[PDB]
C-alpha cells in the first residue's frame, strides 16, 4: 500500500505514502479533509508522481476535487509535488519563508499567504494554520482544525516509536523544544497529533518529541 488513507473522522482523513529511498519505505503524513467546497490536503506527497496519485485516490474516494494544499515546510514529503498542484490550479497555502525557501530548495513557489496565525475555511472545515517557531526547519508549521482538536505536525513532531529527530542540518535543534512547547502551550485538548511519519497518537507526541529534544 503505497499510499494510503486512513479515517479520523467523517471529514478528515490522514494520507500516508511510502516514498522509496534506497530500497526503503519511508511514510510520510499529512491530511484530508473533505469539505462542502472540495478537499483540502495539508501537504503533498515526496515527488510529482506520488502527489499525483495521492490526488488521484483522495478524489476517486471522495467524489471530490483536491482545491487547496497546506504546505508545512519547503522539504520534498511536504511541497515535492509542488508542481502537480500548481499545474492543476490547486491552490498551494504556505508562509511567506516557505515559498521563499521553495524558491531556494529548487521548487516552484507556494503562495506565502499564511501569517503566523492564520484561519482559513473550506466550506464548513476551518483549519488554523500556526508557525511555531523554527525547529525541524526555520519554516515549519503545524495545523489545527479546531472544530475536531486534530494537530497536524509534520515533522516538527515526532512518532512515539521514533527516537531520532531526522536530519538536523537544517534544523534548529535547540529552539525545537521552544517550538514544541509553543505548540502545546495553543493546542491544550488535543484528540488527534498527526507526526511527520509514523503512527497517528496524540498530545504525547508532542511530549515525546520534547523527550527526543531534552
Ligand atoms: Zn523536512
Ligand atoms: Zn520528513
Amino acid at each position: 500500500g503505497t499510499i494510503s488513507i486512513s479515517q479520523l473522522n467523517k471529514n478528515v482523513w490522514v494520507h500516508t505514502e511510502l516514498g522509496s529511498f534506497n530500497g526503503e519505505a519511508v511514510p510520510s503524513n499529512g491530511l484530508v479533509l473533505n469539505t462542502s467546497k472540495g478537499l483540502v490536503l495539508v501537504d503533498s506527497s515526496w515527488d510529482d508522481k506520488l502527489t499525483k496519485e495521492l490526488i488521484e485516490m483522495v478524489e476517486k474516494k471522495f467524489q471530490k476535487r483536491v482545491t487547496d494544499v497546506i504546505i508545512t515546510h519547503a522539504h520534498a514529503d511536504r511541497i515535492g509535488g509542488i508542481k502537480t498542484l500548481k499545474e492543476r490550479g490547486i491552490k498551494a497555502h504556505s508562509t511567506a519563508l516557505t515559498a521563499e525557501l521553495a524558491k531556494k530548495n529548487g521548487y516552484e513557489e507556494p503562495l506565502g499567504d499564511l501569517q503566523t496565525v492564520t484561519n482559513l475555511k473550506f466550506g464548513n472545515m476551518k483549519v488554523e494554520t500556526f508557525y511555531p517557531g523554527k525547529g525541524h526547519t526555520e519554516d515549519n508549521i503545524v495545523v489545527w482544525l479546531p472544530q475536531y482538536n486534530i494537530l497536524v505536525g509534520g515533522d516538527l513532531v515526532k512518532s512515539t516509536s521514533a527516537k531520532d529527530l531526522g536530519n538536523v542540518a537544517d534544523a534548529y535543534v535547540n529552539e525545537w523544544s521552544t517550538s514544541i512547547e509553543n505548540v502545546l502551550k495553543r493546542y491544550r485538548n488535543i484528540n488527534a497529533v498527526v507526526p511527520g511519519h509514523g503512527e497517528v497518537g496524540d498530545k504525547g507526541l508532542l511530549l515525546h518529541t520534547l523527550d527526543l529534544l531534552k
